């Protein structure tokens, strides 16, 4: 599924999102245009042979098992494909888990890159939360 902008911020919020660990809704809303660009179904391979899964894009070395990635942890205890889902609630309970890891939102290149510092908040304005 590609979320619209706005149909994503009210099913974040719906989740716990919003300040969760210090963190408005607007970063990850943010961290989702960037990573996946809304997509439930984005997957991107890496140099170690681990990779992203979903609208969050979880790595598989340390959060879900492929199955296929040599020295996988699985901390969030969920199959990668579970994270392909139209429904985003098992990427939201794991990013949840890796947010409260001790590196905050920085678990996220693009967000690091691209939403950290900005103004955030313009990713849920015109929208009726």
């Amino acid at each position: 599924k590609v979320f619209g902008r706005c149909e994503l911020a009210a099913a974040m919020k719906r989740h716990g999102l919003d300040n969760y660990r210090g963190y408005s809704l607007g970063n990850w809303v943010c961290a989702a245009k960037f990573e996946s660009n809304f997509n439930t179904q984005a997957t991107n391979r890496n140099t170690d042979g681990s990779t992203d899964y979903g609208i969050l894009q979880i790595n598989s070395r340390w959060w879900c098992n492929d199955g296929r990635t040599p020295g996988s942890r699985n901390l969030c205890n969920i199959p990668c494909s579970a994270l392909l889902s139209s429904d985003i609630t098992a990427s939201v309970n794991c990013a949840k888990k890796i947010v409260s890891d001790g590196n905050g939102m920085n678990a996220w290149v693009a967000w690091r890159n691209r939403c950290k510092g900005t103004d955030v908040q313009a990713w849920i304005r015109g929208c009726r939360l």
